RNA sequence: UAUUAGCUAGUUGGUGAGGUAAAGGCUCACCAAGGCGAUGAUACAUAGCCGACCUGAGAGGGUGAUCGGCCACAUUGGGAC
RNA sequence: UUGGGCGUAAAGCGAGCGCAGGUGGUUUAUUAAGUCUGGUGUAAAAGGCAGUGGCUCAACCAUUGUAUGCAUUGGAAACUGGUAGACUUGAGUGCAGGAGAGGAGAGUGGAAUUCCAUGUGUAGCGGUGAAAUGCGUAGAUAUAUGGAGGAACACCGGUGGCGAAAGCGGCUCUCUGGCCUGUAACUGACACUGAGGCUCGAAAGCGUGGGGAGCAAACAGGAUUAGAUACCCUGGUAGUCCACGCCGUAAACGAUGAGUGCUAGAUGUAGGGAGCUAUAAGUUCUCUGUAUCGCAGCUAACGCAAUAAGCACUCCGCCUGGG
RNA sequence: GAGGGCGCUUCCUAAGGUAAGACCGAUGACUGGGGUGAAGUCGUAACAAGGUAGCCGUAUCGGAAGGUGCGGCUGGAUCA
RNA sequence: AUGAGCAGGGUGAAGGUGUGGUAAGACGCACUGGAGGCCCGAACCAGGACACGUUGAAAAGUGUUUGGAUGACUUGUGGA
RNA sequence: GUCGGGACCUAAGGCGAGGCCGAAAGGCGUAGUCGAUGGACAACUGGUUGAUAUUCCAGUACUAGAUAUGAUCGUGAUGG
RNA sequence: AAGGAACUCGGCAAAAUAGCCCCGUAACUUCGGGAGAAGGGGUGCUGGUGUAAAAGCCAGCCGCAGUGAAUAGGCCCAAGCAACUGUUUAUCAAAAACACAGCUCUCUGCUAAACCGCAAGGUGAUGUAUAGGGGGUGACGCCUGCCCGGUGCUGGAAGGU
């Protein structure tokens, strides 16, 4: 949900290899963006429960993130916690 | 039986001592606060248990009679030599 | 379990998440955990499969063996698990496309209803099978206009789309998910689920405060007939609408759970991808969609059948004769 | 003198009382529902488009079958 | 209108804060924290009951209990 | 002188020339005027009688003014 | 004494309990409370040791009695009424009476309505319909049914008066 200045240009700060548009981190990147990113939407008036279940879907995709990312891979996220830190 | 949820106070660790045939809160003193439990702990009903044995082709269901083993008991309850 | 069903006969939660828990694309090697082999424990027994003798032979007893996760320990890398390892070839993320009643707010326009005055004229209108209902001569409806307000937005509109469904259609903005077509650019299995817990959610109604056209529970009046507390008519309260909280129950439906694989075709329609048909035309493949018939399969039958009631597996759930 | 029973208090302490429950049974004036039997009586519904097709969830009015309304589906018709 | 007060002691909210709590809130327990027709209870202000007296100490009491006791309190002052 | 008041101000209020209305008396009321329970401000220790003490006096003040005395342009309002 | 409420219309008065600490605490609840529920225990002194910041320990000494006296709740069950706190007849009566938030209706667009005064003037209030005035009822929960004949009120004007 952002332009393709800001998109590109978050995968460009938070991607770990050049061209890895899929990388894990930038799963933290623009999901982990529009999660406080989504936070203006549902302080949007507070009734738009659909886009509420794609913060469930996101939310679950970032619970596939990080429970990836700590779940096989480890260390490249405990290198990484301080992408943002949750809980 | 979860229409059997939160439960647990010596409770759970540590130290000491008494005991014992012996480690052991086995007890008791003192000092620490844990621990269990919604993947069933406690509370209530019910039960002597097992080998075995009747039926079911077997899977099993069902019983514990009589026999043998263990356990428990000795009008009731509790101590102790 | 062996050895069920769930479309209608009993049954799929009312739908979403993403907690445990369950299940695992391919491959390199280890591991032997589980898995198979050998040694070890095994009922004192009594008991079975056999044999022996015997109260004769009987029945059964006495005997004799046999038959056993009762156990612990060497091997097996073929599977799973684990351990390290690799690739994308599932998923998702990139770059291009579009699409829609997807949501939520912020506004605007017209028709139409009813009402305020209003031209100027006379009993009208109502309704049915008809009228009483009634209103209306205080002379109006109807017709001339302007105003007021709420509601909703005919062809658009469709087996159309979107949304998990619930549902969503005057118009314009705001920020807003979700797919599909292509794509390996990239992660390298990140997958599927889903008890629990959480969220959303018809329809009414309930709270507070408004807005109050038309409609209409409650009730009244008039037919109705034996009777009418009903269908009809005249009305007419709650309520319908707006912000603002709740119930959590609907034929929830398609009385057909979720994931993905397989495959006769005749067939709809979207919107892409590609060709395509060229001096403008009009065809073929590909994807998700949603029908209709019907191969196989299929069931008690009815029927389903590419968006399987056919053939599989993982997550869940239900169901046990009736009241 | 030690030690010794008795001398000698305490500890735990069996039973009995206390209080304030909880559980579970029995029990109970009257009373709510349901089933059974009569074949009284009220009624037209539900069944055919079963006489207003319904069937739901819900509000609300009936002696009662039931009605009115919100919305939804055929497990519905002449065929719309 | 201006002033005066109304001992003490509990109670414990809200509020706030911080960590376990959470995507994030709701939650958890601390910490403040006292608001409060809160409570008890002094002065103070009443008078519920009871006894005494009632030609009474008294033209309305005493004595013992009783209530409120930070308020709609009590009440000075000076006014209408 | 210093304590309380007045010679300061002013609430609540009262009186109220002007003015208003009203048989009259009156009652209202602008300016203004008083009106403390309020707000303005210097003195406090010791002794002292039969009795007065912050008042009499020892010690220290301070406030305000006066006339006596090198200013210097300064004061600076009812206004702000 | 012994006995208890048998007295009485009535445990009326007296009695008895209460302090502080520490346990523990049912019912319903509007979830705060109830509740100090109840019921229970302790409470003196001596030396220690730990109490000074600080109880508890140990032993003993004692005691009829250990907040040695004073001073300081009787409790419980249930129902009706009223919610409550307030206020209430001083020279009788404190309550179920009043009041109260609450809820309801109605009236008033402003030199308000309403009210006081002959008026003037002023309140209402330097108020503007969430305000002001009147009427009802008195939290919260459920609910408020029917009847416009009559009365009153409102509104309308055809005619009578």
């Amino acid at each position: 949900a952002i332009s393709k200045e800001k998109k590109q240009e978050i995968i460009a700060q938070y991607a770990r290899k050049e061209g890895d548009t899929g990388s894990p981190e930038v799963q933290i990147a623009v999901l982990t963006w529009e999660i406080n990113h989504l936070n203006d939407h549902i302080k949007s008036h507070k009734k738009d429960h659909a886009t509420q279940r794609g913060l469930m879907k996101k939310i679950g995709h970032r619970r596939n993130l990080l429970g990836y990312l700590r779940g096989k891979d480890v260390q490249r996220y405990r290198e990484l916690i301080a992408s943002l830190g949750l809980r």
